[PDB]
């Protein structure tokens, strides 16, 4: 019963509480349908799950924004909470972006995250970079230009590991400047990273912590602005192992994350990048 | 590296062999690879699994033949063991038929059933298709096929139907040249024995942990090269997806098995309800 | 500019004017763009036009539900003109007909036609029957009920050729009843048959005329309740004869002597797919 | 009739003919019967004309490889003569490209093109630009790799236009070396251009000429190793104009004055795609 458009209110909702919520990983239209079940307020469709999905492939972009999508609408057939998609950043450059945000918003998505890695993979270079802060703008005014409900929530996210505090800074509120609805952070090390950050930002913030221990204090976060904290797709891994399980007893012949790493043939796709990019 | 066209070879071996194989259940590209891993010599997608991944929708035909074949494509791009696809009465009349061919096909399905049931459910039961349909659907797919090397296989329902009649059909799919029969609802060793007893072709069971159908040396024998006992990989899947959000959030979870969890999901008294209303 | 919501408002204002209007054949993004800058108020997304397209395939049925869907998403990517997808039966039965209008409606049409021709093609009958009334009257209802946005126009249609004026009359105040936003009619002989049809409808209704010579006058049909009229897909067929006449000139090879509906249906091999029809289908 | 893998060998057998072949433009199944039944040896689908047919959209990769290859596939299930596949850059970095073309090798392609552009273009930096040679090379190698019939034909396409003779020369070399079935060359000037970067080039070239006049000479073509010209995508023009003048006279409305190529170029918005490279994709 709950539209597209009832969703995005239900989760902007979310947003003006004084509370933050805590994800499940939705990736399906069976997960999605259990996250709703059990009571959770929102939802995450993660790149790296949609990956294992429809390439068992590891979280390099491989996926194509069509397969991305196509996860998301089967998804969005059935969704009863508001769904947060990963959408990577944006599967190209501005221009890109658009079509990305067309293709998410026509989906039935509540809220999406582009972020501003420089994706996919560059010859050459074994590390992870971010594009320039002024490509990045440019991505999140793309992204809110191309939005048609403005009910839905375009979140521009960072990664606060790579750089220094005052560059997270300097970004973030460059994004807030934007228009950017929230902004989403990963790599935070602990409060006083997170309170540094949170000093200048007036929007909602969104939190992927991969279970940080150091960042458990839910009233704390609310306060400083948090409203959304993502961590990490358990669930998946866990139904991984049970398929494994179950057919290695049918058959009689590693914990979950590590069973679901193994079958992305990690050794293969590395193997490739050594010997045709580097 | 076993291309497509090898893993049909690879197969048709099991087929030549004196024995029968157990399917594992090959839903997507993480359950091709588990199964591979595992030393299982086939596997198989049902259109029930595709169904709830597609869908969280009951086995109802509501798939379209695009996303079964999706689910397939998906498969292919890793599959190191044959796969079988359950291709339901291939998605229309004999001439969809040789489209559902030719897609599963070229997705890199080493052998796929159609079967007679008529599908979707008719404004009725589980009925069957007549037998002369059914014959010129078999023939339609064999002409479809590209490589030759590609198994298609005919299936039945023996559970309704009398026994004469299932060896009437499955006589006239054979005559029409299918590579292999599937069998659905087969009792036990005696019921498989009469059916079996005018086919020289491969034989395949869809037993569904049947107590009374174990004796693999003795199905081998009365000519069963393949045994697809269900899709319970599948729901321990969702059932463990289930249990982990449960924990996370606190709540206090079910008692319902990992079959009836799934079952749930697929909203079952929604689409009956539907059913009742628009289609009686 | 124009939401998919809002286009189904322009659709929704087109039914309720005294006027009629003429389809545009819109069937990929460019012809889309083509119609609405030549001021067309609406276009139609016909079944045997995404068989073209998709297939190169007579219009049988052979064309899935989610390719249909990608064509009507590439169109819904750029109109600025409400456009009217064929939807043919609704892909099976009224459960199949309810993910018909789901997909279709999240593709961004603004209305959609269900008939109640029996598809695809049964076995041995070689004529292509409709369904019973009632399984027709289920349909629509469940077209009806998977709706979501309610500015959408669900149309029922029906064949006005083969079953007599009566068993006609029948079928569309059923479908009426069940809640129709509209009528659809294939195969009106002229405008003592529409008359016998308009009389007891008061929904907008809609005609597959394919240039029928007995049915030209717009204020006429307008003051019957026509809202719609669908001449064809000549304009597909001119691009078909432009492709083959461009690539004809380039090769140096002599000048075909078929017209451009002509050239559409030889690449649709129908030929062989009769052959088949005929081994697979028949007795 | 022909397999997939048989239409590879046709095409093979083209290339190792002592003649040049001019392509038809096939971007759909009509298309492609259309080609057959005029007799046309090949085809090519051309990424420009997917992006007008999935899109309305210039050339600016805004396709999903995914879009792409659904193109492709529909070709396929009624294509009778040998069909290029346009792949532009492979759609990513190398590991990209191997998707690329295990996506378009299934589809049923004959042989397909990966080019040395930087794409998607980049923000300020130059729509034209060419990744290095390196990475140009592991490209390559990787479709190489990705390939799985034998007999499916593997190009390396570079651009002659704005870098030098030398570099050209270099580039080529490389990709022959590390395998590559062909050579595809966009903006070659002339003979003697041509004849430059011919000369050191033993497998078969492909030119994309754009109706060059100056390179109109079959034999003297085939004499310096092309085997593949593509004139351009004038009949998807064709079929666009056509729809304006049969919609435009069903309307009542004026005939147009623009050619097939102005009209087609109109629907893709370029203004609009324009005015968000600029507000987007320059500093401010
Ligand atoms: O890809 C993911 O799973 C994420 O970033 O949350
Ligand atoms: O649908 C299924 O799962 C089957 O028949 O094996
Ligand atoms: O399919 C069509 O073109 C129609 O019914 O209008
Ligand atoms: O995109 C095109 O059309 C090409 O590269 O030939
Ligand atoms: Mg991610
Ligand atoms: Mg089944
Ligand atoms: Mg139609
Ligand atoms: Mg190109």
């Amino acid at each position: 019963r709950a539209s597209h458009h009832e969703l995005r209110a239900m989760f902007r909702a979310l947003l003006d509480s004084s509370r933050c919520y805590h994800t499940a990983s939705v990736f399906d239209p069976m997960s999605a349908r259990i996250a709703a079940d059990l009571g959770f307020e929102c939802g995450i469709l993660g790149g790296s799950v949609a990956s294992l999905q429809v390439l068992a492939a590891p979280d390099f972009a491989l996926i194509t924004l069509s397969e991305f999508v196509e996860q998301a609408t089967r998804i969005g057939r059935v969704a009863r909470l508001p769904v947060i998609a990963d959408a990577d950043h944006g599967y190209g450059n501005a221009l890109n972006v658009m079509r990305t945000v067309v293709e998410l918003e026509r989906a039935g998505i509540a809220a999406l995250t582009i972020e501003d890695t420089l994706l996919p993979a560059q010859f050459g270079r074994k590390s992870t970079d971010l594009i320039c802060v002024e490509e990045g703008v440019g991505k999140i005014r793309a992204a809110l230009e191309a939005r048609v409900d403005p009910a839905l929530t375009i979140i521009a996210r960072t990664n606060a590991e790579l750089i220094d505090v005052d560059a997270v800074i300097q970004r973030t509120l460059a994004y807030q400047e934007a228009g950017a609805d929230g902004i989403c952070l990963v790599g935070v090390r602990d409060f006083a990273h997170l309170e540094a950050i949170a000093e200048h930002l007036h929007i909602p913030l969104m939190l992927v912590t991969y279970g940080n221990p150091q960042l458990r204090d839910d009233a704390r976060l609310a306060r400083l602005g948090v409203r959304v904290v993502v961590n990490g797709h358990a669930a998946y891994f866990a139904a991984i192992k049970a398929t494994y399980d179950c057919l290695r007893e049918e058959r009689g012949a590693l914990t979950a994350s590590e069973l679901s790493k193994k079958y992305t043939f990690p050794e293969e796709y590395q193997a490739w990048a050594r010997d045709y990019m580097e």
